[PDB]
């Protein structure tokens, strides 16, 4: 799916060890820029195992 190949993008990024030790504010607004939706952006932050609340992600981009 579109949706599916946004996330599977997001997760690669959010492993890369440049990208791993940055803050979580600078990856959420990378990830909107690409096109993912706050939904989207807290999924993919689950499945890198480093889970995100739905509220800190929308925060963020408020
Ligand atoms: C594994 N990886 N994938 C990307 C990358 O931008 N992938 C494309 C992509 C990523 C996320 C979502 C996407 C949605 C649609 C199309 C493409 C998408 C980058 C990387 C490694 C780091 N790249 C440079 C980078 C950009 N921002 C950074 C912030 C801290 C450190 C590095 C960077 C960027």
């Amino acid at each position: 799916s579109e949706r599916e190949k946004r996330v599977s993008n997001a997760v690669e990024f959010l492993l890369d060890s440049r990208v791993r030790r940055t803050p979580t504010s600078s990856k959420v607004h990378f990830l909107k820029s690409k096109g993912l939706s706050a939904e989207e952006i807290c999924e993919a932050f689950t499945k890198v195992g480093q889970p995100k609340t739905l509220n800190e992600i929308k925060r963020i981009l408020s």
